[PDB]
């Protein structure tokens, strides 16, 4: 069958991937006792947009549920799936013949049918007539709450939909649950996004020089990903934090736009991940700007390496994700004490939630078509109201097919350190004579993407991770070199 | 005073640029007989957005009118200007101290006052209180129709605005008219965007190899512009059309995403322009993929080079832009006749609008903070309902300080050719046996950015243009042009 492909060394993605997703969704809905015979799933794709009131077009990137089901790259479409038969119909815009003046060949409906390997293609303005003739019982539309943004998913609507019975509650938890569990075909794409983003991270580590602006490395990363990987988009805005900016967790946005000059002795924390055909990657590499870890940098870095590897070694089906977050906290506290930054009982430190001073964010999150992927908090799974844990994007138990980031870090964040020093319950654990040395250190984060297997994990990411590996990479060693 | 800068070799842009724009706006409003004493201009900045229902952030780019007036890069702001005094107040979000963890330093109001060189800074949650204390007659807000998109400008709103008298008709035509005329400080930025984008086009011409994907050159272009120019955004989505795609005017978008392999013998038409601090550039270069023009390619290319230069040379204050569009049409028809694609009287061809078969788009447009900049069709300036001319984005007469693209092209577009061949009034001019050779040729566009001066134009773009320059550039020969 047909494949999406951007040529050269880029990945061929079979359109069968999306057919399988549609099949799996139907299979799930068929098992759902509340789904009526003759129901049809109705999804509305994204539409073209412009900047504010201008005619400056914004590059169109498909809505994630619609992409998951159909893989369609064009704006202005709808898509329906008959639950009982699995039959798929794509609705595409009707462009007047005169648009050929501007657009070139206007593609036929047969073109799209062949391209996307759907059962039928119709024009969008005919959706009411086509659905009327199929005599559906119920239209199942998409409405629900994203638990990371708090936004409500956009439910499909078309002129005449009021003539139909519409249910907008059943679909969302079901299609979310399908997205949580990745197919073999989806895993091939996520291996690829990790391959290209890993290569790009290595190129960035090889190219970094003291004196460069952070954004020069953002640019280089995105150029590698697009020119060598066919990744027109990033999965999220690149975070290129140097020096103290490596302690700024959302760094790189318009208000702090990767515009610092990298200095000798800085740590760099670069969190970047290309997107291929709407599939994410999310990788963070931490390393010394000048290519040589100081003793203090080695100690902080290796503490995060220890927690990274301990969590990866413990992950398997049945593990409760919050227990992994707490494992990373404990290890960080142990290692910060072995460094002289902290003193006292680590058991007592954990009871005081001291780990959250150094890692205020969650250990990791589902990843898929969105970088913060759907389904972390389905009904009945509760957020934990404790420092650090409250920032976790899922409190689920791990199961085969889930894809997660594993991203412990340690940061030296003044207002959190100062709060701790002001708090009699935490202040005694902090040794200021050593801690003072780490004010302005920034932070270290080591972020891997992994798949939960039947018995453990598969690591998707492939970047240098030991101090020796990183120093070798920055010294321009071939990848096929083993410190 | 302070300046915007991304370090290295990037341009320092004085915040005084925006202060001058505010002054100029007030001066126009003060002359407007409908403007009441004690009016306050109220603009609302852009807000942070995410992809659909996700928490995936979209990189924030400021709304163009707000940028023009204030130069502010942060989301969630408002800005007001007292018309009678010119006093400026920026309203910034009040962030809880707890935010220092994620988005970085919680800058004070004083930090922003110094950064933007405004007269006062307040928090957004205080805007109604602050404006109430100023006892305005009326709030002047932004509402109007963009004549390229057809969209209505988003008028400012805030909690409590209903307690004020608001006028949403006066401002838009006045701030649009200010934007049409670029200040010397604005021109320095547009010289820079054209410098960097010109350099990036040159690197692309040096790098193109048969067998590459179109998007490889888009990537290189944007990488040059960001890493060397500090241009995080492009002014519009890059058009990297090769072969028959160079005849596709709307190419490079999501539905046709620069995904063709460049083949030996193809023409390339690359329309790309970096954006710096929300100021545009818009440049198109056309050239053979393999670095050597064939005779047919040379003939089509030099025809557009001739119209490009004829239009630039004729532009001066008082020239009617539609006349420049028809000048290019006439030159194209002359050259296509010399080539043998056409036969007969060029006067009769013009009368039959045959030029629009080969150039269906407008000759060029205003450029500024938006690539298709505002103010092409103010009240009293009408669109001309003829082929080609109806696509013009302005029918104004030129005046010093206007910035325009000059972008004639010749394309071989099957829909338009077939229509012409069915029409006895146009078919007689077309030599089918010669035209057949050019089916699938693609197209050529040469796009320069220029400023109207007191006596002529200033050319901002600096890329290789003659056949000799282009071939030398692509062969990897040393030096400029
Ligand atoms: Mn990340
Ligand atoms: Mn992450
Ligand atoms: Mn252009
Ligand atoms: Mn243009
Ligand atoms: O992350
Ligand atoms: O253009």
């Amino acid at each position: 069958g047909p494949s999406f492909w951007l040529g050269n060394e880029t990945l061929k993605v079979p359109l069968a991937l999306f057919a399988l997703n549609r099949q799996r969704l139907c299979e799930r809905l068929r098992k759902n006792p509340a789904v009526q015979a003759g129901s049809i799933v109705v999804l509305q794709g994204g539409e073209e947009t412009q900047r504010y009131c201008t005619d400056t077009g914004v590059l169109f990137r498909q809505e994630s549920f619609f992409h998951w089901a159909f893989g369609v790259t064009e704006p202005g479409c709808y898509g329906v799936i008959d639950v009982d038969t699995g039959k798929s119909t794509l609705f595409v815009p009707r462009l007047p013949a005169s648009h050929a003046t501007w657009m070139g060949k206007i593609h036929s409906k047969e073109h799209f049918k062949e391209k996307y390997a759907v059962d039928d293609v119709q024009y969008v303005d005919e959706i009411a007539s086509v659905l009327t003739s199929q005599k559906p019982s119920v239209l199942l539309t998409l409405r629900g709450v994203n638990t990371d943004s708090g936004s409500v998913c956009r439910e499909a609507s078309f002129d005449g939909i009021s003539k139909f019975e519409v249910n907008n509650t059943i679909l969302h938890p079901e299609i979310v649950e399908c997205r949580v569990f990745k197919t073999d075909m989806e895993l091939e794409v996520l291996r690829y996004t990790n391959k290209i983003s890993s290569e790009a991270h290595r190129e960035v580590m090889k190219a970094v020089k003291v004196g460069m602006k952070e954004y020069e490395l953002e640019s280089l990363f995105e150029h590698y990903c697009y020119s060598r990987g066919g990744m027109r988009h990033s999965s999220y805005t690149c975070i290129c934090g140097s020096g103290e900016n490596s302690a700024v967790l959302h760094y790189g946005h318009a208000g702090a736009p990767n515009d610092r000059t990298i200095q000798n002795g800085d740590m760099c924390l670069f969190d970047m991940g290309g997107e291929y055909y709407c599939f994410a990657s999310d990788i963070t590499c931490s390393f010394p700007a000048n290519g040589k870890f100081t003793a203090d940098q080695k100690a902080v870095y290796e503490a995060v390496l220890r927690s990274s590897r301990a969590v990866m070694g413990a992950m398997k089906p049945g593990v409760w994700w919050p227990d992994m977050h707490r494992l990373a906290d404990r290890i960080h506290l142990e290692e910060l004490a072995h460094m002289g930054i902290l003193s006292g009982s680590v058991d007592a430190m954990v009871q005081a939630h001291l780990g959250a001073v150094f890692m205020p964010h969650g250990l990791g999150h589902f990843l898929g078509i969105d970088v913060h992927d759907v389904g972390g908090y389905p009904e009945g799974v509760e957020r934990i109201d404790e420092p650090g844990l409250r920032s976790l994007r899922t409190a689920r138990h791990l199961q085969p097919g889930m894809v997660l980031t594993v991203e412990p870090g340690i940061y030296f964040i003044d207002h959190l350190l100062d709060e701790a020093l002001a708090d009699p319950a935490r202040a005694s654990f902090l040794n200021r004579e050593v801690l003072q040395r780490f004010r302005g250190f920034g932070g270290v984060r080591i972020e891997e993407d992994v798949v939960v297997t039947d018995s453990g994990i598969e690591l998707l990411t492939c970047v240098p991770r030991t101090v020796e590996e990183i120093e070798a990479c920055m010294a321009g060693c071939d990848k096929a070199f083993t410190p």
